């Protein structure tokens, strides 16, 4: 008879970098 | 005679977050 | 005779992307 399931397969990989985060504040008047 | 191949692997993690952002525009007049 | 396992099973999927990142710090003076 045919063996038992083979093992698990290996962790998938990490994904992309999340995207830049968006421009701070004005700076203080000049 | 082997038996079935196993089952898919668990995902990967999350990507890491995204880098900080830039400095904002020099301050006004 | 005991059947041998099977192969191993499928890698798994990639995980998402991440988050955005915070936003930037103030500008400079004007």
């Amino acid at each position: 008879p045919p063996g038992p399931p083979g093992p698990p397969g290996i962790p998938g990989e990490k994904g992309p970098a999340g995207e830049r985060g968006p421009p701070g504040p004005p700076g203080p008047p000049g």
